[PDB]
């Protein structure tokens, strides 16, 4: 009696009244989507001088001069920011000094509030770190890109970096299957290429996008996609942006590839894996299109459209979502530097009022499957699902 993945052809994207406020957030350039947030807290990168400062915000405290708690310790800019699958005290940041680092909030997270020292610092990076992804399945082991072209993995329990490789080329984008098992990662050097943390090597090239700018990569495998496919966006010869997909097995040509338009910003791919939206977002831009992918199709579905760009975004984990509202992903993008605004895409229905059942199948939950010691046994365990009701 599980929900099936919903065919979704009408989603329509509605930026709240209300906003979150009054903030001095940073508008410095990086390589990653800008912001983070779990199912309670959102994580903004901080106008300072100085050191990098993560603002962190309760998602739930919506409108003017919200209580800020502050994390430093950094002592540069701050490249990227993911919050843990799984416990919500955690996240990690990727600095520009070359050192990752693990927090973990308080109990009670106020405005007073101030994270000074890690939990876990990762060391060992020779350049500035540009990503920090949790495996979607196993607890304490996350993967970070380096501009020097290294994917390094580690183990944070134990503070090991277990397995490393090192392309010729600075890493753009670096993403895990959610089966936990593959990352994926473009370089500047346009190839996409699949690494195998547990085996140390590198198992699958190809040149992804003719283009000179960025390419940008996410897996859409999961419970509404393809096992072992990847996305990739990126550049044409003639540098309007477009997309592929591909299937690792088979990795010699993309299974599809699409123009998208004549932009310029290199596009974030984001994809809801449990009922296959996939958005793409390009920092600059003041507009979001999506898709979905759906029976190993991709759909143009519709476009979230505005006249003031994304500076920074991110997108909320699945089991934050309003159901009550028909709510399935919801975008929180920075305006300037002091609005984070947020943006619902909800599918349309007659009765806006009741709970849309068939829109929500069984959600990734706040559960590992696998602790780190089963994973490197050569387990594959399925993430851990919820089917959550209001």
């Amino acid at each position: 009696d599980a929900v099936d993945v919903p065919l979704i052809k009408n989603l329509y994207a509605e930026a709240w009244k209300q906003q979150y406020s009054d903030l001095r957030l940073s508008t410095k350039q990086t390589e990653s989507c800008g912001l983070a947030a779990n199912t309670e807290y959102i994580a903004a990168p901080w106008d300072v001088g100085g050191g990098g400062v993560l603002g962190i915000l309760r998602l739930a405290d919506i409108g003017r001069n919200p209580a800020v708690a502050k994390i430093k310790g950094h002592t540069a800019s701050i490249q990227d920011t993911n919050f843990s699958p799984f416990y919500r005290d955690i996240l990690a940041t990727a600095c520009e000094d070359t050192i990752v680092r693990i927090w973990q909030l308080p109990e009670e997270v106020t405005g007073t509030t101030e994270l000074k020292e890690p939990i876990a610092t990762l060391t060992g990076a020779l350049k500035k770190v540009l990503s920090a992804e949790w495996n979607p399945a196993v607890s304490g082991i996350l993967a970070s890109g380096c501009f020097d072209g290294t994917v390094a993995f580690w183990n944070v329990e134990k503070n090991e970096n277990f397995a490393s490789v090192k392309f010729q080329e600075s890493l753009l984008s670096a993403k895990w299957s959610w089966k936990g098992d593959l990352l994926a990662c473009t370089t500047k050097d346009k190839a996409l290429n699949i690494v195998d943390p547990r085996a140390a090597q590198v198992v699958g090239s190809v040149a992804c996008h003719d283009g000179s700018k960025a390419c940008k990569c996410t897996w859409i495998d999961g419970l509404a996609g393809r096992d072992g496919h990847v996305f990739t966006t990126g550049f044409g010869k003639m540098q309007e942006r477009e997309m592929a997909i591909w299937d690792t097995r088979k990795f010699d040509k993309p299974v599809y590839h699409a123009e998208i338009d004549r932009g310029s910003s290199p596009l974030y791919p984001i994809f809801d894996e449990t009922t296959g939206m996939l958005y793409v977002c390009g920092k600059g831009d003041s507009s979001c299109r999506y898709y979905q992918y759906h029976g190993g199709t991709l759909r143009s579905v519709d476009a979230y459209r505005s006249s003031v760009p994304i500076k920074n975004f991110c997108f909320i984990p699945k089991l934050a979502v309003d159901q009550m509202r028909a709510e399935i992903g919801r975008m929180l993008k920075q305006e300037n530097g002091n609005v984070l605004q947020p943006i619902s895409f909800i599918v349309p229905r007659k009765n806006q009022d009741v709970f849309q059942a068939d829109l929500y199948p069984p959600a990734p939950d706040v559960e590992p499957s696998m602790t780190a010691e089963e994973w490197f046994k050569g387990e594959n365990k399925a993430i851990r699902r919820r089917s959550v009701k209001p």
